[PDB]
């Protein structure tokens, strides 16, 4: 079921902190990411090729850990920055499309990410991007002011992620939390990255409408991104 026996796992090496994350092996054969600290039951039901898959929970261990799909190229944020200068626009679009497909699935499943950013996406084989772990610089106005989350607040975050992707891992509003709040509150928006076309930038700006009701749903964004 949802439970992985501790003897089925091998801890190989720490690969980073989220807390602690290890590269491991599952049944001595398969690479997995082991994340040590009923929501988990919901999480396992969330199966999509553009979502990092939760394979199971190891309960008979302290502290308990979660066993995930292993993504060999690490965080999208890191990968964009290290590979900066090597990206064609078409590849960057594909990365946004990947994320949008994962997010459309979550939207349809009534799951709000709440912290969508390039740092929370992972890079796999053939440069596939998957959404993981389902922060004012990614927050919509209604979130940072009133904690009003929805798939539409995730859409705002996705617009910022699009910007991260097309700017090859630049830090958005590279300003304090108070200053970003006051920038966004007054109508300021991230300027267009060089590699983003006029068309891509209008999609971005549609994600950044002040009102959640004026932002497109991920279902609509997916049609728009696929139509390019
Ligand atoms: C859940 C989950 C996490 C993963 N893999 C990796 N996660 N993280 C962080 C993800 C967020 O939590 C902290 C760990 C890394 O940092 C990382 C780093 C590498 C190695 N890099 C990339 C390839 N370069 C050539 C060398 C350096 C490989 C895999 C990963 N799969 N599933």
């Amino acid at each position: 079921g949802s439970v992985i026996d501790p003897s089925e796992l091998t801890f190989v090496q720490e690969i980073g902190s989220g807390g602690l994350v290890h590269l491991g092996y599952w049944l001595n054969k398969d690479k997995v990411a082991i994340k040590t600290i009923e929501e988990a039951e919901v999480m396992m039901k969330l199966s999509h090729p553009k979502l990092v898959q939760l394979y199971g929970v190891c309960l008979e261990q302290a502290p308990i850990c979660l066993v995930f799909e292993f993504m060999e190229h690490g965080c999208l944020s890191d990968y964009l920055r290290t590979q900066r200068g090597l990206f064609a626009a078409e590849t960057l679009l594909g990365m946004c499309l990947d994320v949008c497909e994962g997010m459309a699935y979550l939207e349809e499943a009534s799951v709000i990410h709440r912290d969508l950013a390039a740092r929370n996406c992972l890079v796999g084989e053939n440069q596939v991007i998957k959404v993981s772990d389902f922060p004012v610089k990614w927050a919509s106005p209604e979130v940072f002011s009133f904690s009003r989350y929805s798939s539409k607040s995730d859409v705002w975050s996705f617009g910022v992620l699009m910007w991260e992707v097309f700017s090859e891992g630049k830090i958005p509003y590279e300003r304090s939390n108070s200053e970003v709040v006051e920038d966004i509150s007054t109508g300021f928006r991230l300027y267009k990255p060089r590699l983003a076309s006029t068309h891509v930038y209008q999609i971005m700006n549609h994600c950044w409408k002040e009102r959640p009701e004026d932002r497109p749903a991920f279902s609509r964004l997916l049609r728009q991104l696929a139509a390019i």
